[PDB]
């Protein structure tokens, strides 16, 4: 079934993860080294690369830097495993590990270092899918034996579409990936894509609201850039965006106990090996 905006304030999710019991959570982040990012900043970074690195900082700079200062809690040991996909080296068919022996990130201030360290090194490609790091995610929680966990993809949506096709028919990229989808709803995992640059996000919001063959609602999508260029105050933007990303998450929770999800293993995960950051 699916999950409407019930929460109006952060407070509001607060208690509603209190009511619910949530005692345990970890993180993993993916992000987008797609080739389209490159465009994708017309609009909402002045015609520069989403990825380009200088005295500003990005969106994907941004929206790490915002979800560790607001998401943090919800990392229990503040060991961050985090992935990238779309580069040159794992297309639209595999995601490779920030480091080497799969090593994690030791809280988002390191998460940010090394992406700022990876990035420049890459080259930017595709096609674009979500079917590798969501099926990341899927082998990480089996491995944990049913831990929860919650799947933040920073991204551009520009997942590889047909166009123009009319159809009602998908894209191998969009098929997968809404397969990877259906298949996430038999493990405990909340998915929240974080939204950078132009969109557009019709499919994001597909993804977010409706998916029939999947076991609940698992997926939230978070337009970064529209709640980052609301003319309010930062610290209103972070509790929008807490918000935002948050508003989910006590419903899927709830729904990872009454469908049998959470602290079992599912038995039925291939198990998805991480490429090394392709680097020096
Ligand atoms: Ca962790
Ligand atoms: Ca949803
Ligand atoms: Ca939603």
């Amino acid at each position: 079934s699916k999950i409407s905006d019930n929460y109006s304030s952060l407070l509001q999710v607060s208690e509603a993860l209190g009511r619910a019991g949530l005692e345990s959570s970890n993180l993993i982040v993916g992000i987008d080294f797609t080739k389209s990012n490159e465009w994708t900043g017309a609009k909402s970074f002045n015609r520069k690369s989403l990825h380009h690195l200088s005295n500003t900082p990005n969106p994907y700079e941004q929206a790490i830097t915002i979800i560790g200062r607001t998401l943090a809690a919800f990392d229990e040991d503040n060991l961050i495993p985090c992935y990238g996909f779309g580069d040159a080296s794992t297309h639209d068919q595999d995601v490779f590990s920030f480091y080497p022996e799969g090593r994690f990130c030791n809280g988002f201030e390191e998460v940010l270092a090394r992406y700022r360290e990876i990035v420049p090194q890459l080259k930017l490609a595709g096609p674009t899918s979500f079917a590798p790091i969501i099926e990341m995610a899927m082998t990480v929680v089996e491995q944990s034996s049913g831990q929860y966990h919650v799947l933040v993809i920073i991204a551009d949506g520009q997942v590889t579409r047909s166009v123009d096709t009319e159809h009602g028919r998908l894209s191998p990229q969009e098929q997968k990936t809404v397969d990877a989808i259906v298949k996430a709803s038999t493990l405990p995992l909340s998915i929240v894509l974080v939204g950078v640059g132009d969109g557009p996000w019709d499919m994001m919001q597909e993804f977010d609201d409706n998916i029939p063959a999947r076991a609940f609602d698992n997926f939230q999508f978070v337009n970064f850039t529209e709640i980052m260029s609301k003319n309010k105050d930062q610290s209103r933007k972070e509790t929008e965006f807490a918000l935002s990303a948050l508003m989910e998450i006590p419903p899927q929770y709830k729904a990872t106990i009454e469908l049998n999800l959470l602290g079992v293993r599912n038995g039925n995960i291939p198990q998805r090996i991480p490429l090394p950051p392709p680097v020096q």
